RNA sequence: GUGCUCGCUUCGGCAGCACAUAUACUAAAAUUGGAACGAUACAGAGAAGAUUAGCAUGGCCCCUGCGCAAGGAUGACA
């Protein structure tokens, strides 16, 4: 959702990769499913 | 149409007479077509040589070896 030169506030679709990049850190489903992988051989220390 | 004829003829009318003489792309309407460098989308170094590494060839000067041609000076008793 973007504005066209005269500011109109237009719909469209790029395909130029200039602001693709994903950030994907500490607060995504996949992120935090793979952390939570290996989490069995996380309890082995269990500070009481 | 206006006005007039000593006309027919009546004021209800008629016949003739003078003037009027040739506008308009004419158009209100009919329809189906072909259409940006305007936006968004892409690209965007939108002005450079389009290169530098060796060796061999070519030119000049020596040195050495071999060949060809023509030569110079010298050496050897029993």
């Amino acid at each position: 959702r973007t504005v066209n030169k005269h500011g109109d506030e237009i719909i469209t679709s790029t395909t130029s990769n200039y602001e693709t990049q994903t950030f994907s850190s500490k607060t995504e489903w996949r992120v935090r499913a793979i952390s939570a992988a290996n989490l069995h051989l996380r309890t082995n220390h269990i500070y009481v």
